[PDB]
C-alpha cells in the first residue's frame, strides 16, 4: 500500500477502512476545517487527496503537492476546486454524485414544508412554553400556512437532485415546472416536468427550488429583479449554493412582502450569521445539512474509496469530473 | 333569516358571510376558548351551533339549548361532542372532512421530514449564532439524520388523512404498510398499501404515522409495550389526537433510545407544557396546526355553512356525522 492519501476531515469509517489495504491513510482530526498553513505542509508526499466543500483546492495547493495525481472531493458539487488548473497538471478530480441525491431532495422538501407551514416557529412557540402561557388551545386563524398539494413547483436545475425533488413533488400532485440549460425529453416524460424560461417559472410558481451548481452564470441568479417576478405568496428553497442567491436582495424581499418566505440550507459564507435575516419569522435555516443522512454520507465515503482505488489500478475514476484530463495523462501514480 | 346560530370562535369570514343572509349570526370574538359559564348562557335561544375541537359539547350543553337542532363542529374529528346524547335529543352533528385532508397530510409529512433530518434543531443552531460561533462550516458527521426515500412507512388509520399521507409517501418511493379496522381493496390497489397487524407494522416500519380518530379503542394505543416493538431507528409521527399516545411511555422510549425521535402535532392536554419532553432534541412539536393552511381553513368554513344551510332547507347535512338521528327527527328547525 505505497500510495499516500490525506483526508481533510473524518469521513465515515467505511471509506477509511476501504482505503486501508490499498493506501497509506492519514486523516485530519479536528472538527473545524484544517488551517491552510498545515494543509500546504501535509500535501507534500501525497498521491491522492480527499477534500471537503469548505476547502479551497486551488493552484497554490497543487503546487505544494508535486506528487498529487488525484483529488477526490467528498461532495457532488466541486466549485471549491480549480478544476481547470488541475486538468492542466494532469490531476484527476472526482466527486460523489447520486449517492447523496435522495438525502438532499429529502432535505429540500423538508425545508419547503417547514417554511410553508411554519414548523420551526410553531415548535419554538410550544417548546418555549409560550403556547401554554397564552391559554389558547386551538384557533381557526393561528399559524395559517400555504398549501403544497396540487400547487406549482418550479425546479431551477433539473439535474440529479432536481429530478429527485420532482419525483417527490409528484407525490404531492404538484404541477412541475423547471428551468435548466437543456431539455432531456426522456426525463420530461418520466416526471411530467414542463420547461419554462426562467421568467415564466418565477411568475407561475408557488415554490421555487434551487438545485444548480455554483458557476459564473448561476452566481446571484436570484437577484432583486428576479425576486420581484415571484408571487407575493411564493416560497424560495435553496439547497444548491449560497451564492446562487443575493442574500441582500432576499432579505429585502422578505421584509417587503415580495415573497412569502424562504427555506435556506446554504449561504454565501459558512458558517454564517446575519442578524437581519435571522430575526425574520418566515425563514427556516439549516447548516448545510443537505446530504446529512447516515446513508448518504456512508455512500459518499464508499464512492470516494472506489474512485481512488480504481485510479490506483490504472482505471478511469468511476465519477471523474474533468474527463479532459484523460488526455494530459493516464490513470495511475 | 330567522334561524339563530352562535359560532364559538372567529372562523374565516367566508363562512360567516355565507350564513349571514340565512341566519342571525353571532360569533365569540376572544381568541381563547369561550368560558363554559358564558357559553351555557349564549346557547339558550340558538337553533344552530358551530363549535371548535377545544370545546366539550356534552349533555349539560344540550340541556341549556332547548332549540338547538344542529351542531356543526369546525373540525373533522368529533370526540369533543357527546354524539350519543345528541342523536338522542334529535340534534344533528356535522363535521368538516376532506376539505382539510391535504393540509393535514402535508403537515404530517412536514413533521416526518423535520424530525428525521433535525430541521428544528439545525435552525436553532444557525439562528442562535452558535454555528458561526463554533467556526465549523460543513462536517461529514454533523446533524446526521435518517433517510426517507425508499424506507418503510406504517400508517395507523388508513382513512381520509391516512390515504393522503400514503399518496405522498409514494412520491418518496416508500414501501407502504398500514393498520386499520378494515381493508378496502380498491384503496390498497390505488396506493399499493399492504395491511399488517398492528404488531408487525410496528416492528417493520421506519416511520409510524398516527391518523386515527380518538375513541375508547385508540385511547393510548401507543403505550410502553408497543413502543418497545418499534425499531430504535424508527420515528413516530402523531397528527391524530394527543391521547392516542401515552406521553409518559413516549418520553421514556425517547430518553431510553427505544426509538429515534418523535414529531408531535397533538397532545393529551392543550395547550401543553412538559419540561422533560421539551428538553429533548429528537422531538419536533407544533401547536395542533394540522389543518392550518389558508385553503383548508377556508374550505372548512364554507363546508360548515353548507351544512347549516342544508339543514335549514329541510335537507340532510352533506357531512352529517350521526346519521342515526335521521330517524329521531327530520331535518329542520
Ligand atoms: N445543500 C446540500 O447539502 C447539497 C448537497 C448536494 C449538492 N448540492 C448542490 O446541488 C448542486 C447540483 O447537484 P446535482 O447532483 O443535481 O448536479 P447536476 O445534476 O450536475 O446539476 C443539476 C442541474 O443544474 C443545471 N444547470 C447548471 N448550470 C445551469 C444554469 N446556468 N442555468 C440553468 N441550469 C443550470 C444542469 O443542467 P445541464 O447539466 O444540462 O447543463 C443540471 O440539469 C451541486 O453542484 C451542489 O452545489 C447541495
Ligand atoms: N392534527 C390536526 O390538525 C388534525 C387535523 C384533522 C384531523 N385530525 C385527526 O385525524 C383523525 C382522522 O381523520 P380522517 O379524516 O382521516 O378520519 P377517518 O378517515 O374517518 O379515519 C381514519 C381511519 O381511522 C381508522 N380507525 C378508526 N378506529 C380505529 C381503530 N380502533 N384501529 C385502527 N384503525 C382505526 C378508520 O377505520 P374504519 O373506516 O374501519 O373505521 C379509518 O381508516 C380525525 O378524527 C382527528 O382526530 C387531526
Amino acid at each position: 500500500m505505497k500510495p499516500k492519501v490525506f483526508i481533510t476531515r473524518e469521513i465515515p469509517e467505511v471509506g477509511i477502512k476501504m482505503l486501508e489495504d490499498e493506501f497509506e491513510v492519514e486523516v485530519w482530526g479536528d472538527e473545524k476545517e484544517i488551517p491552510r498553513e498545515i494543509l500546504l505542509k501535509k500535501v507534500k508526499e501525497v498521491d491522492a487527496l480527499v477534500t471537503m466543500l469548505s476547502e479551497r483546492i486551488d493552484k497554490e495547493v497543487f503546487e505544494n503537492a508535486p506528487k498529487l495525481r488525484i483529488v477526490a472531493n467528498y461532495a457532488v458539487g466541486y466549485d471549491n476546486i480549480d478544476i481547470e488548473e488541475a486538468t492542466k497538471r494532469g490531476i484527476y478530480v472526482t466527486n460523489t454524485p447520486d449517492v447523496l441525491t435522495d438525502a438532499t431532495a429529502d432535505l429540500a422538501f423538508a425545508l419547503l414544508l417547514a417554511t410553508a407551514r411554519h414548523v420551526v416557529k410553531g415548535d419554538r412557540f410550544v417548546r418555549s412554553g409560550e403556547w401554554k402561557k397564552r391559554g389558547v388551545a386551538w384557533h381557526p386563524k393561528w399559524f395559517l400556512g400555504y398549501d403544497v398539494y396540487g400547487k406549482t413547483i418550479g425546479i431551477i436545475g433539473l439535474g440529479r437532485i432536481g429530478q429527485a425533488i420532482a419525483k417527490r413533488a409528484k407525490g404531492f400532485n404538484m404541477r412541475i415546472l423547471y428551468y435548466s440549460r437543456t431539455r432531456k425529453e426522456e426525463v420530461e416524460r418520466e416526471l411530467n416536468a414542463e420547461f419554462k424560461p426562467l421568467e415564466d417559472l418565477l411568475r407561475e410558481s408557488d415554490f421555487v427550488v434551487l438545485a444548480v451548481p455554483l458557476t459564473r452564470e448561476t452566481y446571484h441568479l436570484i437577484n432583486e429583479e428576479r425576486l420581484k417576478l415571484m408571487k407575493k405568496t411564493a416560497i424560495l428553497i435553496n439547497i444548491a449554493r449560497g451564492k446562487v442567491v443575493d442574500t441582500n436582495a432576499l432579505v429585502k424581499a422578505l421584509k417587503e412582502g415580495w415573497i412569502a418566505g424562504a427555506g435556506l440550507d446554504v449561504f454565501e459564507e459558512e458558517p454564517y450569521y446575519n442578524e437581519e435575516l435571522f430575526k425574520l419569522d418566515n425563514v427556516v435555516l439549516t447548516p448545510h445539512i443537505g446530504s446529512a443522512s447516515f446513508g448518504a454520507r456512508e455512500g459518499m465515503a464508499e464512492l470516494v474509496a472506489k474512485n481512488l482505488i480504481a485510479f490506483k489500478r490504472g482505471e478511469i475514476p468511476p465519477t471523474l469530473v474533468n474527463r479532459e484530463v484523460i488526455k494530459i495523462r493516464k490513470p495511475g501514480f
